[PDB]
């Protein structure tokens, strides 16, 4: 597994990212600076990082292995590592937001004692410290300013994603297929699909529009599906073999689910989904499941699966280029779950 | 007045800035851009505008007006409105984290029903705006790059001097001069004093690395005295002509006034220090503030405001060239309450 065989040597630059973000020549921000210790351990560690893996594997299917030397590969695991503090500032601050408990198996930061809503000043450090990172390891190189504008465009485009999200689930009225596949775009699919590729691809000098343009359309396609996925194996997924046990339901989500359901739904059954959806009780949740099982939407996935396949790579096929298909397939064979 | 003569034309220019962060050609984000329309009215409107200002007086004091062309200006205006949106940033995030319950007499944006701890993402989206400015406006300048690097450092410095008075202030151990001192420095005065005449700097095309030292030397020492006057004012202000009713005793702050106090009490006076400090009750905020006219702070005040003044203009005299002195000179008439 070309992720596998990346991964030790990217987990174990972790230290050093510390190491440089903390490391007392000003005295006593000291202090201070051992909350920012803090904050990374807690919040930086413990995903399968994914999206900051992809950096690193991008990279080296991009760049000529000629121009692979010990320290074009410390920017790449840094880059990486931008992307995984891109997340965890995203994190820290939807937890809050959520009012969740948990996160990565274990307590969410802010519920920490004696953290609170700090963790909305922590979250905004994690967000720093991406542009620390990208001013120490590559402010000499020619495609920094490219890098700065990917992780501020990235930030920006979640921000609108997450605020399209807030105001679409303050009433199913509101929970349509167009606003739907725009939270996804927004909120998840540019920064968790997009914007690793194209870190990599401007490491690598290729920083055209129309390249970029083109690793997009790909891009966010397959960040839609895997959405989509993420949201059926909420329900009908075995929370043994995928980690996550759901709460979609309970938790009034704008899932695909609920999307797809309402389009069918004669008008009493949106009664029975109105009358069930975001409670507590299984009794309820049960109830909504079982309409969806009525409305038959699990062959509704299979089909958009099989769809969705002779889609993406037909989109590969014509738009890849002059990339290498590895790295889109690469990343569908690391997420898919 | 240099900054009354600037004023309606920056103010108007707001108008601008939100057509241009908000206008249709990708339809199904509306709604949120609307919300981001709101957010911006709500936060970054009913200020002096002090910093934002202090951006276009710099300007229009340090370009030779044969370059202040109506391009120029409207670049100044907007990175003026850059500033006021980082500062906007600041404020809806740090109500939220000090359960404040008034701004800029209003409701703080997070109190407003229906926003609450959206008021996260909201404040991110200011941020977001800054760097969205600069690029539309500037991207093609030569201090384009330099206007970055100074928003997101100045960004990192304040949220590091929040950090450093969130632990500080979570005990009356923990309230010493240096602490104070260093509080000041990164939390208010490097983004309220150094960033403006420093964007101001950068877009005159004076970017060398002595200047901006020394243009800091000054301003961080500015930035001291306006916020140990503020700390004073909040007790022995009269309220009608500051404007701001002191709450900081209860409050629990490190303020300028109790390090003093520190300094200068017996181990009595501690104890009806630690007694009184940080209650409603005005009984209670009557003994400390009682105690701190028994050490003579005021005295020590004075003392200190004219210690400060020869030192400041010491410090202007030697380090101001080659800018004229009317630009640190104005800025301290501007903000002197
Ligand atoms: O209550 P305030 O606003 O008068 C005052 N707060 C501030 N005054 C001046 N500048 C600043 S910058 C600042 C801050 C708050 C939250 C943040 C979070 C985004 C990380 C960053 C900076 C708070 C603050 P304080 O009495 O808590 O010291
Ligand atoms: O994962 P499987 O083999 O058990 C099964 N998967 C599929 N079954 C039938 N057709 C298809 S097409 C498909 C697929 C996989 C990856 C992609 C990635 C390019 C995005 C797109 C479609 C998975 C799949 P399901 O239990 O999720 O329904
Ligand atoms: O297990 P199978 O083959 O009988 C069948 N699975 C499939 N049938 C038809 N086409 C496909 S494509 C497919 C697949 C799964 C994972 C991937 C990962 C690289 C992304 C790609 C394709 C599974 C599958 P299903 O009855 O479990 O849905
Ligand atoms: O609960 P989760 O984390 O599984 C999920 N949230 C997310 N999943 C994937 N990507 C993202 S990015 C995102 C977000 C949250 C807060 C912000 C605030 C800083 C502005 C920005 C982005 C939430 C989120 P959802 O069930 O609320 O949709
Ligand atoms: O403001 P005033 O005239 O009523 C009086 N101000 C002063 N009185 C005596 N000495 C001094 S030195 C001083 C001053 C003003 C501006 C500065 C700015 C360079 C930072 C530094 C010191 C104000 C002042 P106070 O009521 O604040 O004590
Ligand atoms: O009103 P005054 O002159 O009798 C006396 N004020 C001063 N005495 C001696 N030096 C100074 S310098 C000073 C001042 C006030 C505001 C400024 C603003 C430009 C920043 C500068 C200097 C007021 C003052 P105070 O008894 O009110 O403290």
């Amino acid at each position: 597994d070309v992720y596998a065989q990346e991964k030790q040597d990217f987990v174990q630059h972790f230290s050093q990212i510390v190491r440089v973000l903390t490391e007392m020549g000003h005295p006593e921000i000291g202090d201070a600076i051992a909350r920012l210790k803090e904050v990374l351990e807690y919040n930086a560690i413990g995903g399968k990082y994914n999206r900051g893996l992809t950096v690193v594997v991008a990279f080296r299917e991009l760049v000529e292995p000629r121009k692979q030397d010990a320290d074009s590969l410390q920017r790449a695991w840094t880059v990486g590592w931008c992307v995984e503090l891109l997340q965890a500032f995203f994190l820290v601050a939807d937890d809050i937001m959520d009012s969740s408990l948990t996160r990565r198996g274990q307590i969410c930061w802010y519920q920490k004692p004696g953290v609170g809503l700090d963790a909305i000043n922590d979250a905004n450090l994690l967000e720093a410290c991406i542009y620390r990172l990208l001013k120490l390891y590559c402010r000499e190189q020619p495609y920094y300013l490219n890098l700065i504008e990917l992780f501020l465009q990235s930030s920006y485009q979640t921000e609108i994603g997450q605020t399209l999200d807030l105001l679409t689930a303050p009433d199913l009225v509101r929970f349509t297929e167009k606003r739907y596949k725009s939270i996804v775009k927004y909120k998840t699919a540019f920064y968790s699909f997009y914007l690793p590729i194209a870190a990599a691809m401007y490491m690598a000098g290729i920083d055209g529009e129309k390249e970029h343009a083109n690793a997009k359309k790909i891009l966010l396609e397959m960040g839609e599906f895997f959405q989509i996925q993420d949201d059926y194996l909420d329900l009908f997924g075995d929370p043994s073999v995928t980690g996550k046990i759901g709460t979609d339901i309970q938790d009034n989500k704008c899932s695909w689910l609920v999307v797809q359901c309402l389009q069918r739904a004669t008008p009493e059954q949106y009664q029975i989904l109105k009358e069930n959806y975001g409670q507590k009780e299984a009794e309820k949740v049960a109830r909504v499941k079982a309409l969806y099982e009525e409305l038959d939407l699990p062959a509704v996935f299979l089909q958009y699966e099989e769809d969705s396949y002779s889609h993406i790579m037909a989109l590969i096929e014509q738009y890849a280029a002059p990339l290498p298909p590895a790295v889109f397939l690469g990343l569908a064979r690391k997420i898919y779950k």
